[PDB]
């Protein structure tokens, strides 16, 4: 049995350091998404993210030490139903904390009271669950959703059996180099663009719902983001809604997310139906977009800062990251926001199930080198993959003025013309 908390007592905790409220609904629930139907979504203020779903995970007890949840800490736990928080409660009691609280009335008692406050991502609708492709693509209604036009995309990198392996049913695939330049590794033309997004088979005004499927990349191989799809899908939502795609959605985790929920899976290779006309001008976003020589201006103007999206052995020049790239280094005068482990890999930014990281707590370690909404951020990283992901939970956040650098070090680096640094920073 585990003790229960009142509504009194906890609204009388929010600020108290030494209390940890803990929301053990799925992520999507606690970034917006009114998954009961609730009026007001999102989490309690101050309330950390430990999806009850993550109890399987055998690291479960380092995720909650990386959290910094410690055993000193009042733990109070809460999900739609106090019952959701039973194996949680137990899972901690047996792990040595022994302050735990359950609060019983989350939904409606304090969803359903504008008095207690909440949080939530602000563009939380843009990162969606499974449960909202699902009822997408069978006809049902769902919330933040008024359109009559949409696409599901599997996105990947010259590895069209990341798709035909088993994708969402209806979904077609698009390869990567569909949008981007073998060349430069940089966005296409505006004229390529529109191409190939009408042989997709996509307006401006098409709801677009990009995922790609995780499949463990390896620095080995000759492609390691043939591996890394839903990297690949971020990247994509870039340069679409750079282009003017006016609705486009990612699935929160990718391919992961829909079997996990135990959603049926397709092998069919779907073919595409081609649209005439994208139907509006490309680029409709192009301050989404920044190149080398606003890059340049933005690292000396104090209004604005680049922000490396790169792991810890490439920004020192322990490697390139990636078999194309020739140089190693870092761009000078850049803020470090480490991916994590390396060319391929975004484990500071993601959980374990590839669901983005709690954002609170990207916004925290963001703040503590300066990355800030009020100035301009253009993210990068090798070239633009990463970079994307970092600007996308930037967007979801409502942050105003964020782009990505899309030549990133590729193109500095193959201009010996442009600085950079090496080594361990002093
Ligand atoms: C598809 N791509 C553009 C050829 C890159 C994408 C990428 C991911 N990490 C770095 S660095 N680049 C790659 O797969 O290396
Ligand atoms: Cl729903
Ligand atoms: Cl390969
Ligand atoms: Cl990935
Ligand atoms: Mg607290
Ligand atoms: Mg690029």
């Amino acid at each position: 049995d585990h003790t229960e908390i009142t509504t009194d007592s906890l609204l009388a905790l929010l600020g108290s350091e030494k209390v940890k409220i803990i929301d053990v609904r799925s992520a999507d629930a606690y970034n917006g998404w009114r998954m009961r139907g609730e009026v007001r979504g999102g989490h309690i203020k101050g309330a950390k993210s430990l999806p009850a779903k993550w109890l399987t995970d055998p690291e479960w007890l380092n995720i909650v030490r990386f959290k910094q949840i410690r055993p000193e800490d009042a733990i109070v736990l809460y999900g739609y139903t106090p019952e959701e928080c039973e194996q949680t409660a137990t899972r901690f009691k047996e792990n040595g904390y022994n302050n735990v609280s359950v609060f019983h009335r989350f939904h409606p008692d304090w969803t359903g009271n504008d008095a207690f406050p909440m949080d939530r991502l602000e563009q939380y609708n843009r990162l969606v669950p499974a449960e909202w492709v699902n009822g997408l693509i069978s006809g049902e209604e769902i919330p933040e959703y008024d359109n009559d036009t949409f696409i599901v995309c599997h996105a990947h990198y010259r590895n069209r059996d990341a798709y035909l392996s088993g994708h969402i049913p209806g979904a077609t695939d698009m390869d990567t180099l569909a949008l981007e330049s073998p060349e430069t590794w940089n966005r296409r033309t505006p004229e390529e663009l529109k191409k190939a997004l009408e042989e997709h088979g996509i307006t401006a005004s098409t709801t677009v719902v990009l995922y790609g499927k995780f499949m463990h990349p390896d620095n080995a191989d000759e492609f390691p983001g043939s591996a890394a799809g839903h990297i690949g899908a971020i990247r994509l939502a870039f340069i679409m809604m750079y282009a003017g795609v006016e609705d486009v959605r990612v699935l929160n985790g990718g391919y992961q997310s829909w079997t996990d929920a135990g959603f049926a899976i397709s092998k069919d290779d779907v073919p595409k139906t081609t649209v005439p006309e994208f139907g509006a001008p490309i680029p409709s976003r192009p301050e989404f977009a920044v190149d080398i020589d606003e890059a340049k201006e933005m690292l000396q103007s104090e209004d604005s800062d680049l922000v490396c999206v790169r792991s810890y052995p490439e920004y020192i020049g322990e490697v390139s990251g990636a078999n194309y790239i020739k140089k190693k280094g870092r761009i000078p005068g850049a803020i470090f926001a480490e991916c994590g482990s390396d060319a391929y890999h975004m484990e500071n930014y993601r959980n374990h199930d590839h669901t983005t990281r709690e954002y609170h707590e990207i916004e925290d370690i963001w703040a503590k080198s300066g990355i800030i909404p009020k100035k301009h951020l253009a993210f990068y990283c090798g070239t633009g993959w990463r970079g994307s992901e970092a600007w996308f939970n930037a967007l979801l956040m409502g942050w105003p003025r964020v782009s990505v650098y899309d030549g990133g070090w590729f193109e500095w680096s193959n201009d010996p013309e442009n600085p950079y640094e090496t080594g361990v920073p002093k």
